[PDB]
This record gives structure tokens, sequence and C-alpha cells, in this order.
């Protein structure tokens, strides 16, 4: 059968749980229209979060590769158009890695546009009454690099395959920590990423 | 023994209050020894505190505590403080639009808070909820009904504890706007739940 | 015939306070057949307090306005209300933190400014300058000095007007900090100079 | 020996258009033995390219900096790379509002600045100035700027590094736009000074 393939990643350091993972968690095994979707958790570190991701595309050899994040302090859900070449770390990773300014893959092309359906995506989460956006920069950290990795591999491996990056905001539990921050509930996130996916099943362009 | 909590209807514009649709669910349900009533009333200058004075006069309230929705804010927040002054951006529901006149007139500047603000704001955040206390209830309709509210309990009725909760927008306010913060229906019920049982047991 | 005008130190981080920085071209400058008396008052509870009612009675001024600094804010702010409370988040200069306390016991709940303050954000607008109207001084040492004066003012003086300004954060203070909004001292202090003369125009007959 | 140096005419509602106003002083000022030309170019969409190509020939530049506004933003930013896309919320000057073209058909995704963004980024911010590296130039004319000039540049003379600078609103602009954030022509100049002669000097 047809497999949609959704990661997220291990806590970062200091939070005890990565709300991406929680969001996609509920999805695990469930079916919509008639591909089966499969998670699979990431480490949150540099070059060691492609390998574990190439072990899944690998494994699972999906129709769809839909990875998310966490983007603390954005308001909504955010649907990346474009994955940059370029490690540029503020802080280190959960491996102490702390690279600046080199690349996620040497003589690799400077970006990839992610190939889902975007602005559909971002149309159906609005009318469904879920705040939603289209970015251009899904950072210079492990979740750009991991958007990247996987578009640069679907590239060279399998080009039929679309891939692409959704970034979920803060939980309310950890916005309490930073204060003034923009959240969302797992309840809501669960159900935006749900939606997101099931369109981007349907379509394509 | 009553708990008289207050909300809005929509600013024209919207189909709905967020602020109405969250304090709904509280109806009739029981804090420790009192029972919530809600009451909801009219966006427009001095005519919502005609309202105001009539729910508090018929239920004859413990603690009253009115909520409205500050679209923008990322957080529920807790008035500190209602200001004597009416100073509208745009009109209210029924065309009024009051420039820098006062709520009442030979009122005192302002009236503090009676509730314990502090402690309701470390209630939400321990149980997980983004609340904070504010300085500035606004001078629309939430702070005219504010301050009106304390100079009411404050004439007629002194042992009476009253406030204010603002909450954000719902999410599908906030897709209008476009990058707006914005909070479930179910997470702000459960806030004001936990603000309001908070207020009453201190 | 004199216009007293006060700012603060700098507050124990900063090595500068702006507000100080700014009204210093004005000491002794005349507007309208009036003399600018400039005073610097220390960031700390009550003792502030002593330093402006010192400097009130010394100058007899017939229009007083102080001005403080808000990092943050993107634009020159003219309050319109102090509040009786003290609430400090982090200590003053000089140690102290109190935790909602009156400025002044059984002074009344707050005060509003007596200056005409629609038609100074007007002025400032109309020249170019972004400016508006705040509902909140804070809690901390610039509405604590607010409230004082505008009581003290009341209670000896009650025909002179008071009223406090905020300026934003210079642009090397916004520096460190990061993402935050700043204004040049040369903008500053020509924004506080229209401020003042409307200020005092329409203070008059 | 030439520093080409680029901003765009007022944008359609716009009186002014900062980005020209703060680079004006630096025609014909000497940085390390080069001499800064200005051009100013059409916020157009491909109309934007023909002009800076001519430009780039005519000048024959050894460096190219574009300069843009981004209204909103708190400092100055100095852009990391461009898009091969053109995505458009409202018109040009002249009407056009093209929906997710590319800014060159069968072009690359992207372009790096080949500017030494980090040393111009600490050079401002040594000297007192905000400043820091942005990720996206967005998807108007300002980008498809950028595209354009690091494509053409990468075809025609690869020697040459070419990149992007957004500056913020001036007061006056921030003024209707009200709670917006600002920095006087003054400070842009300077800020804009500095980068460039970092950028030669590195
Ligand atoms: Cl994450
Ligand atoms: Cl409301
Ligand atoms: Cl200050
Ligand atoms: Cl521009």
């Amino acid at each position: 059968m047809k497999t949609i393939l959704v990661t997220a990643f291990d806590p970062f350091g200091g939070e005890a749980i990565n709300p991406s993972w929680e969001a996609i968690k509920p999805l695990q095994g469930s079916q919509v229209f008639g591909a089966n979707i499969e998670i699979c958790q990431i480490p949150c570190i540099f070059d060691t979060s492609l390998e574990h991701l190439y072990a899944a595309v690998d494994k699972y050899q999906p129709e769809l590769v839909i990875s998310v994040g966490q983007a603390g302090g954005r308001t909504n859900i955010t649907v990346e158009r474009v994955a940059i070449n370029i490690n540029d770390a503020r802080i280190p990773d959960n491996a102490g890695n702390q690279p600046i300014d080199t690349p996620v893959i040497v003589d690799g092309p400077a970006a990839y546009f992610s190939r889902l359906p975007i602005k559909t995506m971002v149309n159906a989460l609005n009318t469904a009454g879920i705040p939603a956006s289209v970015s251009q920069t899904a950072g210079t950290f492990v979740c750009n690099h991991v958007m990247y990795g996987l578009l640069h591999y679907l590239a060279q491996n399998t080009p039929s395959v679309r891939g692409g990056f959704i970034h979920v905001p803060y939980l309310p539990e950890q916005a309490v920590k930073d204060g003034n921050q923009s959240s969302m509930t797992l309840m809501l996130m669960t159900l935006a990423l749900k939606i997101a996916i099931e369109t981007a099943w349907k379509n394509t362009s």
C-alpha cells in the first residue's frame, strides 16, 4: 500500500517534550484517501538527523514526505517554501555541534523549493478556521538542515516523490516560560497537520 | 452564593464574540459554595453600564468578573486598573465614538481591581496557561465597563470584589487579520474556570 | 518664567540614560518667554521623589515635564495617566524591589496628566515624528515619579501642569537587545523640544 | 574602479523611497580607491532587471550592492539569499502582480550573496548601528532584483560580488503606519556607507 511518511524531532535539550512529535503521534497508522501514514522521530542533531531521515525514507519508500518542526514565536501554522544549503547555529544542537556558515551538503545546489502544494494547504487551513501562512525561511538550524536534506535526497533518488516542511508554534505550556509568546493548543496543532497532510495528498500542484 | 461573570455581544463586524462563547459553558456550575451566573451585555457606551448595573442588582453577587476580547494579545490578561476615560478609535455598535470624555463625571481618575490578580495569573501559569497582569484595559468599551463596575461596587456595595479578564482572538478570527496570536475556545473556557475559582478561593 | 524638565541617571546596566542625553541640549533654552531648566534624578524608589520635590521647590516652575526611557517602544509616547502602585520586576539603582505597594499611601488610585497630550502627539506626527498617547507608564520608577509629581503639584501648586514623556531605545542600546526599535538622540531631542513648546503654548489662556 | 549601488523609486503610494534618499549622499564618494555610482531603478517586475542589467553594462562595476525598503523591520538587514520566485501580495508600479512565477525561467532555485555579510553586520553593530543577517528578501520586486543581479553577475562576470541590504521605514513613514519601527535618514546613510566600506575591504 501507499505510504505517507511524517517526521518530527526529539526534545531539544531544554524542553521535556517536542510538540511536533506530540502533534503527529495521533496520526500513527491512520488512513487518508488510501495511503497510510507512518511517523518517525529524528534526533535534533546536525548530520545525524539526515542519517535517521534517509533510513526512514529508505525503509518506507513513501509517496509523500512531510517533516515537521517547531518555530517558537510564530503565531500560526507555517508551510515552508524553500530550504537553503546552510547550517548557521545560534546555539548548539543536542550533541554540542554549533556549525557556522557551512553547507548542508557540499557542492549541492543553493536551495530546493518544496514540492508540496503549499498555497492549497494554507488555503485549506484558513478555510477550516486555522491561521496559517507560507514562510520563505525555515531558518538555518536543524529544521532547515533536515528540509534541505530531504529535498536533495528525493531529488537524487526518487524525483517523483514530493517533500516539504511544516512549522508549528509553541504549545501553551512553553509560552508560559517565554512570557509574551504566541502559542497553539496540542489539539489544534494535530488537527492542522491532519488537514495539511490530506490536502497535500489529494492534490499535487 | 453568586458569582456574576459578564461578556459582550459581538463588535458589529464579527459574527460572534469569543468572550461570550467562552463563558457560556460556565453557567450553573458550582464553585466551592457558589454558583456561577452569566449575562451578556451590549457592546456600546453607557448602555453597557445600565445592563451591567441591572445584572449586579438582580443577582447580588459576592464576586463580579467581567470578560472581554483583546485582539492581538498573546495570552490571558487580568486587568490591574480601570480608567475614567472614554476615547474611541472606532464607533461602538450604536455609532457613538466618544473622545476624551469621562466614564463618570466627577468620578475618581481610576479604580484598582479588587481581585487577587497575581494569584490568578499564577494559577494559570502553573496550569500551563500563558497569562499576565495588564496595566491598561484600553479606552474603548471594555475599560468603560470595568471602570463602571468598580465604581458601582464602590458606591453601592464595597465588600464585593470586581475585576476584568481579557481573552485574545479565537483562531478563526486570526485567519482574518493574518499574523495575529490566538487561543482556542476550549483553552479560554478552561483558563476562565481556573481564573474565577482562584478569585473566589482568595 | 520656568519650565522644569527632568530625566533619570543611567539605570545600573546602561552606561548612559538617553532621556538625560536627549534633554541636555535644552538646558537654558527659551520657549515663548520661558526658560527650560533640566534636572537629573536618581533611578531609585522614594529618593527620586525627594530630588523631584526639591527641584520643584527650587525652580518654582509653571510647567513640569518628566522624561523616561521605555525600551521596546517604537516611538515617542506621551503618558495619559499615573497609577498609585510600585511593582518592580527587577531592582532599582539602590537594590529596592517593591512588590504591589502604594507610591503614596492613601493617595488617589491615579492622576491624569494635566498636559495637552493629543496636541503634543499631533504636533509630533505633523513634524514627521512617530508618536502616540500611552495608557500606561509601567509600574517602575518612571510611573512612581509621574505619580509623585502630579500628587505634589496637586497639593502645593494646583495650577501647575505636569506630565511624563517616554523615549525609545537609542540605536547603540538596540544593538545588544537584538531585534529592538530605536530612535536617534538627534530625533529624540527634536521631539522633546516640539513636545515642550506645544505643551507651553496650550497652557496659557 | 566602480561600486554600483542601486535603489528603487517611490512605490506607488509612497512619496519617496528611503532606499534612494539614503544613497544619494554617496554619489561619487570614494571608498578605498573605488568610487561609488548610484542608480535608481523602477519598482516594476522585469523592467527593473533591464535597467539593472544596463547599469552593470555601462558602469562595469567591481562590486554591486542593491538597497531596498523593508517597512516594519527594526534594523539594517543584510540579505543572505535570493529566491527564484515572484509572488506579489499587491501590484508593482505598473499594475503587474505575478503569482508564483520564476524570476528567471530555468534558473537555479537560489543564489547566495557573495558579500561578506557577517563582517558587514559586525562593523554595523560595533559602530552602534542595529543590524542583522536576513534569510529572506521577500518575494516582491526587491528579491526579484537581487536574484536577477546575482544571476546576471554569475553568467557574465563571475568575479564580481553582489548583494542586497534592506533599510527600515523613515520616521516620516512610520507616522502613517503608526506603531512602526523607524530609523532616521542620517543613520541610514551612515549605516550604508559603513556596510559598503566593509564589503569592499573584504
Ligand atoms: Cl523541533
Ligand atoms: Cl469583547
Ligand atoms: Cl529612564
Ligand atoms: Cl524599496
